[PDB]
């Protein structure tokens, strides 16, 4: 007997992590739980055939069922059309399905305490959101003024504002905007995602040189933690401050960690999840490529050693919310026990090449400092046995 | 006999800063260059008393003679004018001089094996530039925001809309960029390039700005192959234009060892300046785009807190290397305009002396803390400010005479 685990939307991908993909479904999810599974095929091959509409598909059924979990795929380039002899240079599969989403992206880099880090003081993790893509650019032929109005609907408080008079000669000008409403969505992702981790949440903004502009982010973010999450911020023994992008750099600096960070917005060692705002669909991704280095020789026969720990983290994310959503305890543990399986067994000297290159440095790697790729995913397996069996 | 140097300006400033200043030029410069000296005080005092007249003449200085050394200055705010009695809370030294010259400024790191920075790999420093003028407002509720271009030229005029708020407010801005600005900041980038000898990249997002951020990909591409090709392939160095999220990428599996001329969206490029283990480390070079212009300074303010130590008579270990640094840059910029070898060569050696003196285990406070954390370090790890300026000045003494074989 399995745990049910509901309804999960899953999109397969390309190259070195559509391998490590299926491989963390047969010896680490198949075995243990049980799935409405509503599997998509995001390789590339599967894209072009389709004419991109499996992508669209997957987008619609994340709507649906609120839970995906997606493994990396190929955003065509030249080279990548000659290569596969596409019929379109098709767009990001992650852009078509975040535009059809919506919401704020929360990156989160996995620690283990024995891999080093950007900060060797960072021993929490650091969870960076953000919500530029609409702005009106445009060149500016020669010498003349270039102008911004704000007319009101009702006709009143009509304001024009000179953004520079060109003189010498030509340029380029642009207009920005952001809505109160796109502002607020992501306040409530950041104080939620905050509450929901148990860490302070920062915003990093440039109010004292856009102070109209940056002013009203800060304002907004003040406003709505004050008017409904100080209550449970101080309840939990956490806090919402404001800093400047320099400060907050400096900060980062000389922090151990162990925050979310907003901005006005090992490589497999980090999670992307994109959280929607009605507050119940999520989208889990391993914030990395398709390892084609590692393919190439998976394609020759060699032995393979990739770090599968982002793409079991998309994992454990995406599980960790569909029994949040479902009130499912024994998927909420499982999904825990996973991502405590993967860090206990890497910090116990455990782990693939690529993470004993980061501690010994390439050269000096032997082959007894590290697992391959199969290894490593047996090695996880046999932990992962042990620690629900002690469960029970 | 002493090198003669020729033409330097320099500027003299304030608190901790002023201290070391002055122990390098004592120590380290003049007893080995004469200079044709136009010194300008920007002490704070100074500055004050000449009603920021001093700092204005050490622009017109830096303009004329081309070559400008500058000490760090304190920028007045509201603790200043009451500190120091102020007439007015005067600007920023560096932004009156750099309005006056214009230019890049360009930020490197001076790297040591034994000090950690942000990447291990990384050997070679990369040096990051970037050449307010924003008219944003809030959109207090519904409406149309539009973006209008006038012709002076009587020609008709250009509508765009921003945004038409259908329901409730926010924000709104207008952003700007000259084609002479985009062109001062390609030749600054260019000539960076090609004085350090290292690779050029430019960053850009022209996939999503394709008119603001195409026009600085296009104007780059255009001088490049216009004239600075020849010169770039003749010393095995090239430019490319590069998407903001690839050059962040690259960064960080690279050795270091390039120009990142970045046109912004600076949280990566504050990252690589504070990257460096200290503050210490870093120099700020202000680049003209009539490749004869420099200004460099030591990328740190005046280190008020060891300052007030130095103060009551308590022992300091503030790091001079970034202040030397600005030196050496700014002395290899004159021998690079007067062919002077002698000068370049010294500019050379002291650089090496300040690099080679921490790799062998002598340093101020902040390194050693970097190495073994600062609750770890003790006394014996490192020197007070006096004692490494006479180390590196022994061993300054030492590599001058080991260059006497090359003759
Ligand atoms: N999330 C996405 O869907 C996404 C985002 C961007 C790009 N892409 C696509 O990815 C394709 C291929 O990108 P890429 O080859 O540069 O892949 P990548 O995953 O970004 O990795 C590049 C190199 O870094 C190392 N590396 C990265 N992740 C690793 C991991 N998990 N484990 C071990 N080593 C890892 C490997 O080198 P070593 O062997 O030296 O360790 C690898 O060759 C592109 O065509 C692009 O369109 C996908
Ligand atoms: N370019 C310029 O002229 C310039 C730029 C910035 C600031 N300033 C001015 O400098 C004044 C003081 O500013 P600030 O204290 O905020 O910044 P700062 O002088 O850069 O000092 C901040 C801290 O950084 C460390 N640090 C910086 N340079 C160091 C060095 N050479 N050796 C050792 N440690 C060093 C010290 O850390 P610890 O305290 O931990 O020892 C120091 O207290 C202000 O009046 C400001 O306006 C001038
Ligand atoms: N707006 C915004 C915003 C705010 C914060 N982080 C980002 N980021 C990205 O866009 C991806 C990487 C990441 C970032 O810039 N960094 C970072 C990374 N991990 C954890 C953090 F808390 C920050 C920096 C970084 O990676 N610097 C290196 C890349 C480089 F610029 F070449 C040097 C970095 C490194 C070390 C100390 C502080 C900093 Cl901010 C964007």
């Amino acid at each position: 007997k399995k745990i049910s685990g509901g309804s999960v939307v899953e999109m397969q991908g390309d190259e070195m992590t559509r391998i490590i993909w299926e491989l963390i479904k047969e010896k680490l999810i198949f075995p243990y739980v049980e799935l409405d599974l509503h599997s998509y095929d995001l390789g590339i091959e599967n894209r072009d055939a389709t004419n991109d509409q499996v992508t669209k598909d997957a987008a619609e059924a994340i709507k649906k069922h609120n839970v995906g979990v997606k493994c990396a795929t190929i955003t065509p380039d030249e080279k990548r059309v000659e290569e596969f002899k596409l019929k379109q240079m098709w767009k990001s599969p992650n852009g078509t399905i975040r535009n059809i989403l919506g919401g704020t992206v929360f990156r989160e880099a996995i620690i283990c305490k024995n891999i080093p880090r950007l900060v060797s003081g960072w021993v929490k993790p650091i969870i960076i959101g953000h919500h530029q893509y609409r702005a009106t650019d445009f060149v500016v032929p020669g010498p003349g003024k270039v102008e911004i109005t704000y007319t009101p609907s009702d006709g009143t408080q009509k304001v024009t504002y000179l953004v520079h008079n060109f003189e010498e000669g030509g340029g380029v000008a642009m207009g920005m905007y952001n809505q109160d409403k796109s502002i607020e969505d992501f306040a409530h992702s950041s104080f939620q995602m905050a509450l929901s981790k148990g860490w302070p949440l920062y915003l990093s903004t440039k109010n004292t040189i856009l102070k109209k502009y940056d002013g009203r982010f800060k304002d907004i973010f003040q406003e709505i933690y004050d008017k409904q999450y100080k209550s449970q911020f101080e309840a939990q023994k956490i806090w919402y401050e404001h800093r400047l992008i320099d400060d907050m750099v400096a900060q980062a600096m000389k922090s151990e960690g162990g925050f979310i960070w907003a901005c006005k917005n090992s490589l497999g060692m980090m999670t992307s999840v994109l959280v929607c705002p009605d507050g119940k669909t999520v989208e889990a991704e391993a914030a990395h490529g398709t390892v084609t280095r590692h393919y190439r020789m998976y394609q020759k026969g060699q032995e393979t050693s990739t770090n599968p720990i982002a793409s079991i983290f998309a994992w454990t994310r995406g599980l960790a919310h569909r029994a949040k959503l479902d009130n499912n305890k024994e998927l909420a543990f499982f999904a825990n026990a996973l991502e405590e399986v993967s860090i206990e067994t890497i910090e116990a000297g455990f782990m693939t090449k690529d993470l004993a290159a980061c501690i010994k440095g390439l050269p000096n790697v032997q082959r007894s400092d590290y697992l391959n790729t199969f290894e490593f995913m047996d090695k996880l397996g046999e932990n992962l046995k042990i620690k629900l069996a002690q469960a029970k």
